[PDB]
């Protein structure tokens, strides 16, 4: 599953989905995924 929501109008998403993902994890679509660069 994912770690947490990718939300579009938080410009520091990225940022929150690595916090997520402890330092690894990207955003794709609606969706922070850990393990990816």
């Amino acid at each position: 599953s994912m770690c947490m929501p990718c939300f579009t109008t938080r410009p520091d998403m990225a940022q929150q989905c690595r916090a997520c993902c402890k330092g690894r994890g990207k955003c794709f679509g609606p969706q922070c995924l850990c393990g990816y660069d």
